This record gives structure tokens, C-alpha cells and sequence, in this order.
């Protein structure tokens, strides 16, 4: 049965060839990911969400301060009766 | 030694038959891992850390304008004998 | 033609061998990657230098409110002829 050793040997063949082919493949998937050395994760970040929220609140204080420097400056022009 | 072949046969059979079962499972491992061009690497980005640090030395700027309003706001009663 | 396919499964034997190499190489790398769970995407975050522009125009603010409070005092000082 030498014709038969010949015919499980060229299946080999063939399921070798398609693994190869799909190393080539994972390989060249595996270089486009990133590595957790190089960036951080989610416990270390502040989103552009929560960002935006700390930002508000500081508007927030910065318009309230406004609004007390604009009467201040009015307090003064009573003051001065001008 | 056809018997011979037979068993190396096999042998092989079996070692493809667990690579392919390992290919399948890199597969899906790498399918599951963020890719470069999605992501930001750490020298790109601040931590919560330094967000916070960041944030508290505005708060703290804050905090300064504020009792200097206050202190102001004082010394306009005093001017109105108020 | 025995000695022929002891060729053949020799040659298949060496290439098991050198993806069996390239399997364990692989699985390595793919245990240093992040994982898309465990990590933010650039639509999500931002950079340092967004962050960096957002720290300014605040700073900018508080220093014309800084600007604005030492008007003020001196506004004071002028109305106590001080």
C-alpha cells in the first residue's frame, strides 16, 4: 500500500501548507496590536467624558467669579457716584 | 515497514491535529487585542494622577481668587461703613 | 520506494518542528499585547496636547481675573486716598 502511504502523506502536505499560510497571516495580525508596555489602561485614564465634566465644573467657578468681579465693579462705581 | 510508516503517519496526524487546535485558539486570542492604529500610547496621554495634579493646582488658583474676592468684598462694606 | 517516503515524512517532520517554534514564539507575543477590554480607543481620550490647550485657556482666564482683582484693589486703595 505504497499508493495509500502517498495519499496521507500529500493530505499532510496540504493541511501543513494552509497552517503556514495561516502563521504568514497571525503574524502579521499580531505586529498591528498594541503592547500593554507601551499604553495604559482604563483604571489610569480619564475618558474625554469625564474630562469634559472636570472642565465644566471649572467654567462653572470661573463664570461665578465673573459674576462677583462684575458687581464688585459696580459696588466701586456706587462708591465713586460715577 | 509499511507498519512502521503507519505509526509515523499517526504521530503526525496527531501533532497537526493539536497545532490546528492551537491556531484556533490564537486566533480568537488575537482578535480580542486592541490594534495600534485604535489606540494612544502612553507618552500621548496624561493618567488620572497627573490629571488630578493638574486639576488641584487650578482648584487651589481658585480658591486663592476667592478669598481675595472675599477680602474685597470686606473692604467695600468698610468704605460704606456697612 | 520506502527510502522515498522516509524522505517525505522527514521533510514533513522539520516543518512541524519550525511551526511548532513559531507557535511557542507566537503565544509569547500574544500574552504582551492589550486587550481591547482593558484599554480606551482614540475616540475616547484625549491627547496631552489637548489636554495641554484646555489647561491654557483656563490659565489664560484666571490671569485676567488675576488682572481684574489687582484693578480692583488699587480701584479700592484710590477710593480710601491710600
Amino acid at each position: 500500500g505504497m499508493k495509500q502511504i502517498e495519499m496521507k502523506i500529500e493530505e499532510i502536505l496540504s493541511k501543513i501548507y494552509h497552517i503556514e499560510n495561516e502563521i504568514a497571516r497571525i503574524k502579521k495580525l499580531i505586529n498591528l496590536k498594541a503592547n500593554k508596555a507601551d499604553v495604559y489602561t482604563k483604571d489610569q485614564l480619564y475618558t474625554k467624558t469625564e474630562i469634559n465634566s472636570q472642565m465644566k465644573q471649572i467654567e462653572w467657578k470661573i463664570e461665578e467669579i465673573l459674576s462677583k468681579i462684575y458687581h464688585i465693579e459696580n459696588e466701586i462705581a456706587r462708591i465713586k457716584k460715577l
